[PDB]
């Protein structure tokens, strides 16, 4: 139909890639998948409650932590309801529902509707004990009053959805390589390596002979693999590689229809930058012009008791106990396999067990499947996310293994889904096939809830715009989403996209106009001011959802407040008015637009920071981290939330002390005193400081991103410290002397506030260690799916030592309390060292 052709144009500009394009394809997986995703979408689109969907109450079922009970010191909670500009305060108990507040409010006003948060597309509707709304817990945490406007349900009709309706050795032939142009070196050596791979396990490996490197190289050979054909497991990849390692490509041996892949192939290959999730994609390089290729033939047909000695069970359990990064011995593996049934009784053994499987042997895979049908124990154990993540990583390519993980996720409530979304999305990179339990889990959840839907979009779009290796897959999932999210939401994404394409334009042009000489010359403030007033009228939408806080609808530029940093990269600092007239305040929405850093990295780190916070909640800690909004929009470009009322420790050192790397120790306290209206808010600032410092000291050590310059650390006027710019002699973390004179210490001393700081770290630290497995897998996934290129040992195995795996609680505290001492030891050594190696 005519309409649907133009609607596809829509989808394409929203997505930033064209999924009807079939230029870069050698089979029909993507298309089969676009058609596969229809059912599960229409399903959830058929399933959701239109009313609750439209208002998307952000809700939890977690208990309220202790640090916020000490804030309702009376089983009573105040709510300021507004009408036009008339208002009154209501007496409410934590457990009261949104329903049981209306019936009370109209028994509180004598001579149906819906409550909504002031200045936000946010609502308190539905049957949950209002102590269980996030916006409420946010007010408490930050000492705030809960303001609401009385309006109706947003018409549940506004999310109207548009309607739709055997026993031979495997053999492979290397014809040869081609590269149209390759003057890449004085010539060395070149051979081809064909690996049969399952879950990063090399099942089998044959090579070619070493020739010199010409723009055209031939062999015409059958490589005989040891594996029989009947023995290939679904999702095995034939993995093809060129060493002189220079190029790679991958072909799924078995297709999405369980068919043995037969025939002729010309595969355009990816280059290593002159281990890593890109190394894994089944996608061929779409740049058919410059790219190396390879030509192959496939002529080869679908797919076909309790007794235990003590010393073994002890060895078994010792193996099962150990961390996710401890290597399994061959003996270890045979132990797990032969006692697979005793192993099945322990959820925690699943990763190790399934990685003890000889996947290149058919009758064993078959035994593994028969095993997976005794899933009573797995099905009935509580949901361990770190367990579940492990089964979704690069080590498992089996469909059924992976499905039992996706099973466990189903019981996740939106609140938690949102905590893991980013990493669940990156985890699609490890799926063998475009259609998977996990890709479909993401749809479902995303379509069931607007908050997850929104983040689903930007997370998927972030990679679509930026990586060739996975743009196609993600673009099919993204497509599938947009076709379900409903008319309203499409409208928002549409104007969200237009605003950021516009503002990036401006970001790039401004960056071009200034030299290495960083000044912000009157001439550049000229350019910026003018560009924005031009944009303000006939181009820039009236208002837009702030991508990283979908509650906030942003309005007009505050042109006078927009500026540019005095820096080699030249980021915009942009500020916006709030489209919502019911907004309680008049404070601007701040967004930094920046080109230069890989913000994908920032996204990953930031989101672990939240996970960490949530981990701390489980033990009633609060460490006042400030994980500001950050989104990758495309290649080394993106946006960042402006944190209001903060500067850099560096600037606080430029102010009173000067600028040639000079350093003095009292200034932090001076600055803090001077930004506190009463010496009491000041107290609250020192207290903010001790807690926020401590948090970042711990988080930062665990992730090994703690050796930072002061210019990359910030504080709010209310004492909230926070690390920034996760761009990319040593020291564990940053506990400088200037920080210390706020603790009350002078190199040696130990004041009630310092004792406190040491207290809180140890508390925070060995609390992360209670979640060790989770953090290890997250970190390891982070590394593989979001960094430069990282070693299958040295890099990942940093976090083992940091979380001091294997150690008793006792050593652990001792270990951390000494890291502190290395800071106490060196003070300003490395800080100053930045400007030392300005010229060396
Ligand atoms: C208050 O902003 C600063 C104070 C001292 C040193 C640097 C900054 N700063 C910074 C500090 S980094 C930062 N990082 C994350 N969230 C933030 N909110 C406010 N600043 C940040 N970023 C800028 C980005 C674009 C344009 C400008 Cl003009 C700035 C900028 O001035």
């Amino acid at each position: 139909s005519e309409e649907s052709q133009a609607f596809q144009r829509q989808l394409t500009a929203l997505i930033g890639y064209d999924v009807t394009d079939v230029s870069n394809v050698h089979d029909d997986e993507l298309e089969f998948t676009r058609r596969g995703l229809v059912t599960p979408r229409m399903a959830e689109v058929a399933s959701r409650d239109p009313k609750l969907y439209a208002m998307h109450p952000w809700v939890t079922s977690k208990p309220l932590p202790e640090y916020l009970w000490k804030k309702i010191a009376n089983n009573c909670i105040f709510i300021v309801i507004h009408r036009s500009t008339t208002s009154q305060t209501i007496k409410v108990s934590p457990d009261d529902t949104p329903g049981a507040i209306l019936q009370s409010f109209f028994t509180k006003m004598a001579k149906d509707f819906v409550l909504r948060v002031c200045g936000r597309d946010e609502y308190l509707v539905g049957e949950t004990p209002i102590k269980n709304f996030q916006w409420v817990r946010h007010c408490l945490k930050n000492g705030e009053e809960i303001h609401v406007v009385l309006d109706t349900p947003p018409d549940p009709a506004l999310d109207e959805v548009r309607k739709e309706e055997c026993d031979r050795k495997f053999r492979v032939k290397i014809r040869g390589i081609d590269i149209p142009v390759l003057p890449r070196n004085t010539d060395l050596t070149v051979f081809v390596e064909a690996n049969i791979q399952h879950g990063q396990q090399v099942l089998c490996q044959r090579r070619t002979s070493p020739k010199p490197f010409t723009e055209e190289v031939l062999w015409n050979v059958w490589l005989e693999f040891s594996i029989k054909i009947k023995d290939l497991p679904k999702g095995a990849l034939l993995n093809l590689q060129i060493y002189c390692l220079l190029y790679y490509v991958n072909l799924l041996l078995i297709d999405h229809r369980f068919l043995l892949r037969r025939g002729e192939y010309v595969l355009h290959m990816w280059q290593i930058s002159g281990f890593n999730a890109d190394k894994l994609t089944s996608a061929t390089n779409p740049d058919k012009e410059n790219s190396m290729s390879i030509s192959i033939l496939l002529d080869n047909h679908p797919i076909a008791r309790a007794e235990m000695p003590n010393q073994l069970r002890k060895q078994l359990e010792a193996i099962i106990a150990t961390d996710p990064l401890n290597p399994l011995t061959a003996e270890d593996k045979e132990l797990l396999w032969h006692f697979r049934y005793e192993s099945l009784k322990h959820p925690k053994a699943y990763p190790k067990l399934f990685s003890s499987v000889k996947w290149g042997q058919q009758e064993i895979v078959a035994k593994t499947y028969q095993l997976l049908a005794r899933r009573e124990v797995w099905d009935q154990s509580a949901l361990d996310v770190g367990l579940t993540m492990q089964l979704l990583d690069c080590n498992f390519s089996d469909e059924n293994v992976r499905a039992i993980a996706v099973q466990k996720l189903e019981s996740l409530e939106d609140d938690d889904v949102l905590h893991y979304l980013l990493q669940l999305v990156q985890a699609v990179k490890f799926e063998p096939y475009h259609d998977s339990a996990l890709a479909r889990f993401l749809l479902k959840r995303g379509l069931r809830n607007k908050r997850i839907g929104h983040f689903l979009f930007w997370f998927l779009r972030s990679e679509i715009a930026q990586s060739r290796h996975y743009q196609q897959r993600f673009a099919v999932i993204l497509e599938a989403y947009l076709r379900g999210c409903g008319t309203a939401m499409l409208h928002d994404f549409t104007q969200q996209v237009q605003v950021i394409e516009m503002l990036q334009k401006v970001t790039l042009d401004i960056k071009s106009l200034s030299a290495e000489k960083y000044d912000v010359s009157s001439q550049v403030i000229s350019q910026l001011k003018q560009k924005l007033e031009n944009l303000q009228n006939s181009q820039l939408p009236e208002s837009f959802r702030v991508p990283y806080d979908p509650g906030l609808k942003a309005g007009a530029l505050a042109i006078e407040k927009c500026k540019v940093m005095a820096s080699k990269k030249k980021p915009l600092w942009l500020e916006f008015k709030c489209a919502d007239p019911t907004a309680l305040s008049n404070e601007t929405i701040g967004i930094i637009f920046k080109h230069g850093d890989d913000l994908r990295q920032d996204m990953l780190i930031l989101q672990i920071l939240r996970i960490m916070e949530s981990i701390w909640e489980t033990e009633s800690l609060d460490l006042c981290l400030l994980p500001y909004g950050c989104i990758s929009t495309g290649d080394k470009i993106g946006m960042i939330e402006i944190v209001k009322d903060a500067t850099t420790i560096a600037k606080i050192q430029q102010s009173t002390v000067g600028n040639t790397g000079a350093f003095k120790d009292e200034v932090l306290n001076h600055w803090l005193k001077e930004k506190s209206p009463t010496e009491e808010k000041f107290q609250a600032a020192v207290e903010r400081f001790v807690y926020s410092c401590a948090g970042y000291c711990v988080a930062t050590f665990v992730l090994g991103i703690g050796d930072r310059h002061n210019d990359n650390i910030m504080i709010t006027e209310t004492g909230n410290l926070f690390h920034i710019d996760f761009g990319h002699e040593r020291v564990p973390f940053v506990l400088t002397p200037d920080f210390l004179f706020v603790m009350g210490t002078s190199g040696k001393k130990t004041s009630p506030h310092f004792q406190k700081f040491q207290d809180i770290c140890v508390k925070a630290y060995l609390a992360l260690r209670h979640h060790t497995n989770l953090l290890i897998i997250l970190f390891s996934m982070m590394l593989m799916t979001g960094m430069p290129q990282l070693t299958s040992k040295e890099d990942i195995e940093y976090i083992r030592d940091a979380l001091t795996v294997g150690k008793n609680e006792e050593d652990a505290k001792k270990y951390f309390l000494d890291q502190i001492e290395v800071c106490r030891d060196k003070g300003w050594t490395v800080q100053f060292n930045w400007f030392l190696h300005l010229v060396l």
